[PDB]
This record gives C-alpha cells, structure tokens and sequence, in this order.
C-alpha cells in the first residue's frame, strides 16, 4: 500500500534497531513506523519526553485503528499525528529514514 514507500516507513526493522537508530537524533517528535513480526501489526517508534516509546497500531481491512482512533490508512493516521498531538502534547515531527546497515 501506500505507506510503504513513506520514508518514515520500515520494512525490516525489529524494535531494538529502531531504538538504535531513534537514538542518534536529540529531538523529541522524531519517528518511524515499522512493521511487527506478527500478521496486519505496526510499531510507531518515536521520541518523546527525552526517551523513545512504542505503540502498536493494527491494520483492520481498510482501515487502521490506534488504541480507539480510527483512521483511512497509515498514511492518513501519520498524517493526522503530525498535525495534532499523539503523546501527551507532543506531535509527529522528524520521520527517519535510516538503513539498518549491515557491514560486511
């Protein structure tokens, strides 16, 4: 779908490589959206309060639910988010588009 090509959008990206990768940029409202390891799941991986967080959104045929908010797509939730806050009062703001990169 549509998210897919996002740039804030992984493929292949377990928690603990998005935590590696949320570390290295300060700012709080820094995020990434992953796919979980589990069948129609994601993760927005994001920073707030100085430390990173989790949630999970989960896809519903042609829609997407977080928590009890619904919306059309994951484009149209992360669009949303950037725009009205998501934790507390902090909004989506800096989408990451690092590689996990394996050296070789």
């Amino acid at each position: 779908s549509q998210a897919e090509s996002k740039e804030w959008y992984h493929a292949s990206l377990t928690r603990a490589q998005a935590e590696h990768m949320l570390m290295r940029v300060p700012r709080d409202g820094a995020f990434l959206v992953r796919k979980r390891n589990e069948p129609n799941s994601y993760a927005i991986s994001f920073r707030a309060e100085g430390k990173i967080k989790h949630c999970r959104v989960q896809q519903e045929g042609q829609t997407v639910m977080l928590g009890n908010s619904e919306f059309d797509s994951l484009v149209d939730l992360i669009s949303y988010y950037e725009k009205h806050p998501l934790y507390r009062k902090m909004k989506l703001r800096y989408p990451i588009n690092e590689e996990a990169l394996e050296k070789i």
